[PDB]
């Protein structure tokens, strides 16, 4: 398993209570982590997150 672990001092995104499902990609220090639900913040695409997250 190579996945993206939320680092020390970082938080999970806070899910909204909206009735929409979005897919968002958050830079968790050094890797991008994907969340689906009423999430905002982060990036809309994997490529955008990857280009803005240490590699």
């Amino acid at each position: 398993a190579a996945e993206c672990t939320v680092p020390i001092g970082w938080s999970e995104p806070v899910k909204g209570l909206c009735k929409a499902r979005f897919t968002r990609y958050y830079c968790m220090g050094n890797c991008c982590k994907v969340y689906e639900g009423c999430y905002t913040g982060g990036y809309s695409r994997m490529g955008e997150c990857a280009r803005n997250c240490p590699g």
